[PDB]
């Protein structure tokens, strides 16, 4: 266990270029030990870090003897986080006689048990598809809802990065909400009578044990490298899209390392597989956390692809969809307009091979809590998230290609 007692969150706006590079150059430190939550990017722009207990005083120095303005976000990680654990024991303890609560995090073995009930409640509807194994050799299952047929379809993952949280939550939620609201809301219904929608709930199940085992700021695979005592890759700077370019480290002790080549993560080898197999993938949609972003291609290079009008037009709606429920506001564009340059994501990659309708969202919150989003915002999350799908859906199922 990784006690992170002391550890501050600051929140930090650099306003020029020298600013920004002696940002990344702290970044690039791996014997720091920092963790940023949000990177730098441009000027203007606010950038999350998390400074070991140890390291704070240093870490503030240097940024004052810069004239580097900063802001602490969050006092105390380890007072997050010790609520966090405690919320979810008692939950737990609670599910010994009561139902599953979507409201929750709960464990890998968990959720899986949770998708065989459901597969098991709804046999005509929904089943259990096995795409390959983790590094360490656990099983990639997707959860497949069809009508029948062979069918054109919709690809939806969560978790690629472990500490992401309300990211597999939201997808498991989802999977109950689509076989709840099948053959009652004429929407759903007739999107799943036009199309099958594969949903993966754990796509980095690694990564997730080893987060709530021992370190809950862990976002990378568990691969091993040869030569290297580091272990792990940046699931999304690993994909056939620019790999190894801007935007990612050749560093494998660095949290956005893009591995040794393409694909050489397994869960990521397994997806490609399985979207090549299909063939009729028509929407590729991403989840993760946090930030509030609503965002299309490309990452690694900063050029508007050859659908920008009709991606703006339909990433605008599911937005202001998603913005009725709760009033959330989420920040829509191109992800090297709304983050920066990143290379080697999947939706790049999904977009190149031929998937138009491909999208990454970067869910609540904007920092405050940031990947210790407290339990009880996780239905709020995954209600108001549904609205944006459900728009993105509609307009897959009404464009054909
Ligand atoms: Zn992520």
């Amino acid at each position: 266990l990784e006690t992170f007692v002391g550890d501050q969150v600051l929140e930090i706006v650099p306003s020029n270029e020298e600013q920004i590079k002696n940002l990344l150059q702290l970044e690039a430190q791996e014997h720091l030990q920092l963790d940023f939550w949000k990177s730098p990017t441009t000027p203007g722009e606010t950038a999350h870090v998390r400074v070991p207990f140890v390291n704070v005083q240093a870490v503030k120095v240097f940024l004052e003897s810069q004239g580097i303005a900063y802001s602490i976000m969050i006092e105390d990680v380890q007072v997050l986080l010790d609520k966090e654990n405690e919320e979810m024991l008692f939950n737990r303890r609670r599910e010994r006689s009561g139902n599953f609560n979507f409201g929750a995090y709960h464990t890998l073995e968990e959720i899986s048990q949770e998708m065989d009930n459901l597969v098991a409640e709804h046999p005509g509807l929904v089943s259990k598809v096995n795409i390959g194994s983790s590094f360490e050799n656990r099983p990639m299952n997707v959860l497949k809802f069809s009508t029948g047929g062979d069918k054109p379809a919709i690809w939806l993952d969560a978790g690629i990065h472990a500490r992401e949280w309300v990211t597999q939550a939201t997808a498991l939620w989802t999977a109950n909400k689509i076989v709840s609201d099948y053959g009652k809301d004429p929407s759903i219904t007739s999107i799943l009578d036009a199309l099958d929608i594969f949903l993966l709930p754990v796509t980095n199940p690694d990564g997730y044990v080893f987060s709530q085992t021992k370190n809950r700021m862990w976002r990378k695979t568990r691969s091993k490298v040869s030569g290297s005592l580091c272990v792990g890759v940046d699931p999304n700077r690993n994909w056939d899209a620019g790999f190894g370019g801007p935007g990612a480290s050749s560093n494998p002790c660095s949290d956005s390392y893009h591995g040794p080549s393409a694909n050489s993560e397994v869960e990521v080898k397994s997806i490609v597989d399985f979207i090549k197999s299909h063939g009729k993938v028509k929407a590729f949609i991403i989840l993760h956390s946090y930030s509030q972003l609503l965002m299309f291609p490309y990452g690694y290079k900063c050029t508007k692809l050859d659908d920008f009008d009709e991606l703006s037009e339909v990433a605008q709606k599911a937005a202001q969809s998603l913005r009725s429920l709760h009033g959330t506001k989420y920040k829509v564009g191109p992800i090297c307009s709304v983050i920066y340059q990143a290379s080697g994501g999947s939706i790049d990659w999904s977009y190149d091979y031929g998937i138009k309708y491909s999208f990454a969202f970067e869910l609540r919150d904007t920092g405050r809590y940031g990947f210790l989003l407290p339990a009880r915002q996780i239905l709020p999350t995954a209600e108001e998230t549904w609205l944006g799908l459900k728009a993105i859906m509609e307009h897959v199922r009404d464009h054909p290609y």
